[PDB]
């Protein structure tokens, strides 16, 4: 199952990618983690691609 974790700050779950390990703010509205998640399975356009730098926090 993919990997998440809790920001410190308690506000936010983030969701790590399988392949470039960056971690990503958790998609609201999510019913279930799946298997294996990559940034290409994100809802917001901005995070999408294994490219884009990892968000702070
Ligand atoms: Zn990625």
């Amino acid at each position: 199952t993919a990997r998440s974790k809790v920001g410190g700050s308690g506000d936010q779950t983030w969701v790590q990618c399988d392949a470039c390990l960056k971690w990503r703010k958790l998609p609201d509205g999510m019913d279930q983690l799946p298997e294996k998640w990559y940034c290409s399975n994100n809802p917001d356009p901005q995070f999408r691609n294994c490219e884009v730098p990892e968000e702070p926090e």
